[PDB]
């Protein structure tokens, strides 16, 4: 009756290659949007006093992505990492990712 608060938590799969290379998997290689460290989706636990409400992490393809949910990038000097992102892979793009998201529920009382 008092309701309750949603929040949908996003994480990213990464991959990069080189140029004339293959897409490969790297050891921790989930991130935040803006690339900044964080723990793999299945790693992740709910805060105390929430709980999952979807069963599975699930991938957008409504997005700006490909069929398999991955968009692409390149780093730029000055840049140490990319910072824009497209839906089309091309050869030269050396970085892909792709956003996982998981809604989650916490009960006002």
């Amino acid at each position: 009756d008092a309701g309750h608060l949603s929040f949908v938590e996003e994480v990213f799969e990464n991959q990069t290659r080189l140029p004339g290379g293959q897409w490969i998997y790297m050891s921790d290689n989930y991130t935040d949007v803006n690339g900044e460290k964080v723990l793999p989706k299945d790693d992740i636990e709910c805060p105390l006093g929430w709980k999952w409400e979807d069963e599975e992490w699930s991938t957008d393809l409504n997005r700006a992505v490909d069929e398999q949910g991955w968009e692409y990038s390149i780093t730029i000097p000055p840049e140490r990492k990319p910072k824009h992102w497209v839906p089309a892979e091309k050869m030269y793009y050396t970085h892909r990712r792709r956003r996982w998201v998981r809604l989650r529920r916490r009960d006002l009382s």
